[PDB]
RNA sequence: AAAA
């Protein structure tokens, strides 16, 4: 399961992610906690609940 | 369920959250009720009930 | 279940309901009938039949 | 099951429908069959083949 | 059902599909292959696999 | 009868150049490292993508 | 990221 396992590791290494959405937008910070409909992001110290319909792509480097 | 959880505690709260839409529209407002499929958003006193399917992100 | 609460009152009152669509589109009219996967809506000389997954909110002002 | 008989309504009178896209366009002509996930819409004298989830609205 | 029966025979015959994407893109080519979730389209000299909650369209010409 | 997973475990195998479009029109080249059900890992430009399949329009190759 |  390569999707758990990446936000596993994003939440256990806390990683500065990029999260991209449908619309273009974009958002950097790092995952918290996630289940199967959502993420929840924390971004400029602030917590955001996003849906995964929601996501295109996570990006990392 | 990470869901249930913050919605259960923005309406517990009556907190001021804000939604994004997929379309990038936001409405800033408080949970009054929510249900497998939508939510329903009390904005300037007005209802709203908001498929899930249609919105992006809450935040505070 | 919420949504089939919300449509039975639209319904059976009558009210003249604004739809949001997911891309952006408003449309203003009234509910005569609805199952799990479309709503129609007698608009402005028009019968509407819409799908769900296209609504983005019910509202009514 | 209020769609499958708006369409049965559609294709069996041979009545102009409006079909409006996710993408706002549009298409006016006659259903001359449909299925679970398709419309097949003659306009303008083609053949069109649609998926239900690119659908929006029917207009009559 | 309608969708197997007109893809199958736009792949037996080799007939130059049109494809209208969601987002209003076009792409004209000939079926290779398709199952319940994809289109294989060979298009402008290359192979595409399409995912079909991507494309709202065929027609012929 | 399975394209999806037989062009998804050939790409990886032979690392093949992918061009994934999204969508939103966007799009992004690169070699898939890993897949599964709803994911996509993309190597492209020294950055590691990962993409849900609900993002994406089309494989071009 | 405000449904013009
Ligand atoms: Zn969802
Ligand atoms: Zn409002
Ligand atoms: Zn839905
Ligand atoms: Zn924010
Ligand atoms: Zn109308
Ligand atoms: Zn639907
Ligand atoms: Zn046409
Ligand atoms: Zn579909
Ligand atoms: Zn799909
Ligand atoms: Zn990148
Ligand atoms: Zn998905
Ligand atoms: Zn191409």
């Amino acid at each position: 399961n390569i999707q758990d396992k990446a936000l596993e590791n994003f939440k256990a290494n806390q990683t500065e992610v990029t999260v991209f959405f449908l619309n273009g937008f974009q958002m950097k910070g790092v995952i918290e906690e996630y289940d199967k409909y959502v993420v929840s992001l924390n971004s400029q110290g602030k917590q955001h609940l996003i849906y995964k319909h929601a996501i295109s792509t996570y990006t990392v480097e």
